[PDB]
């Protein structure tokens, strides 16, 4: 309440929320930024326009800008290997591989301007594709093996390929795994370890320290994630979520580091540096990056007022049903909404006052959950300061373009 007058202060504005504009609007970005080497950029909810948009302007800011040329996205780690693909060899169709949630026009532009920067000859560093997420594991992850155990050691394929092949059609999916037994909790996990330590073995004999092995030693790891939280967790959902995200915080800080400077692209609720999805999540990503980069990690929340978005009814179909309703007065959506700025970003950090003792407090904010039922919180309380080092503000929103 009192004053709304310093987010009014420090909100350096934003001209518009289109990919294709001035893009000079995010200057205060550089020295805000910083020099991070990875930098978390979350969105409130999965299903609107202008969010899908405004974080593409940043990728687009901050690829040009501040050079930084990995894009690890909430992504099934297997479906990015064919969205790489296209940014790099234009080859292939990217709505085929995108998660039915982000089948929408905003993320296909944002694939297709990657795709237009890593076409000119100028841009000598190549932006990636990469997805940190592993609710299945397709066989373009299994032939990233294979091929390679041929091509430096076609000797070891008739015993890694033993496994893979066994492997293939338990891990096409999270379901056709959970419904296992001592397969699951057995064979399967095991193997996917005699894989990745099979690999280590013969580390000396498959060009080892490359940048190829790495990259395929990393898929292996892939095999073992999913294999790992599915199958393990039995009445502990808690530790499902736990390993889960685990492997997020694994697949990103991995991208950085062999890579280089990488965005995370994903869910408000996976990039905060603190745990706003507690009822179903003992600690999220974002939480590892933090603790294991310090502040070499910024993340950058993204925050709504007034709109409707796309989410799942309460029985199970996707479309324009949600609707936001910022009532609460003590909630950060409204006092964000005061700010009479179409929209803005704000430093966070840079608060000192009763405006730094809020923002390390305790307020309610739009969860942007996946789906809305009776018995699910559309808000969930969040020390904002804590969650975020930046923060950008959009006051209407519309559902995303699923067409």
């Amino acid at each position: 309440n009192q004053i709304a007058k310093w987010l009014e202060a420090h909100a350096k504005p934003l001209k518009t929320t289109n990919p294709t504009a001035s893009l000079n609007d995010l200057k205060p970005l550089k020295n805000m930024v910083g020099s991070a080497s990875i930098v978390g950029l979350g969105e409130a909810t999965h299903g609107a326009h202008e969010v899908f948009t405004m974080k593409h302007r940043i990728v687009k800011y901050l690829v040009s800008e501040k050079g930084f040329t990995n894009l690890v996205l909430e992504e099934g780690w297997d479906r990015a290997l064919e969205l790489d693909r296209y940014v790099l060899t234009g080859k292939g169709n990217p709505s085929q591989h995108l998660t039915p949630v982000f089948k929408t026009k905003e993320m296909l532009d944002l694939l297709d301007w990657i795709r237009q920067y890593n076409a000119n000859p100028k841009h000598k560093s190549k932006v990636r594709v990469i997805g940190m997420d592993i609710q299945s594991v397709n066989e373009n992850v299994y032939n990233n093996i294979i091929e390679y155990i041929k091509a430096n050691n076609s000797k070891l394929l008739p015993r890694v390929e033993e496994k893979i092949k066994g492997l293939i059609p338990v891990t096409k999916d999270m379901n056709t795994f959970e419904s296992l037994t001592k397969e699951e909790k057995e064979k399967y996990v095991l193997d996917a370890k005699t894989i990745s330590a099979l690999l280590e073995e013969n580390k000396s004999y498959l060009n080892g320290k490359s940048k190829e092995f790495a990259w395929i030693k990393q898929n292996a790891r892939i095999i073992e994630q999913f294999t790992t939280m599915l199958a393990t967790p039995p009445d502990k959902p808690a530790d499902f979520y736990l390993k889960h995200d685990i492997a997020m915080y694994e697949n990103a800080k991995w991208t950085e580091e062999h890579l280089g400077k990488t965005i995370v692209w994903g869910h408000n609720g996976h990039v905060s540096k603190t745990n706003m999805l507690s009822f179903i999540y003992p600690k999220v990503a974002g939480q590892h990056l933090a603790e294991y980069y310090g502040k070499r990690y910024v993340s950058i929340g993204t925050s709504v007022y007034e709109g409707q978005y796309n989410v799942k009814n309460s029985d199970g179909e996707f479309g324009p049903y949600g609707t936001l309703k910022s009532d609460d007065p003590n909630s950060y959506n409204y006092i964000f909404g005061q700010v009479k700025k179409d929209q803005f970003f704000i430093d966070l950090r840079k608060a000192n006052g009763v405006t730094k003792t809020w923002l390390n407090e305790q307020h309610p904010i739009f969860a942007g959950i996946t789906t809305e039922g009776p018995d699910i919180p559309k808000t969930v309380d969040i020390s904002l300061g804590k969650a975020f080092d930046i923060l950008v503000q959009i006051q209407k929103v519309s559902p995303s373009q699923v067409h």
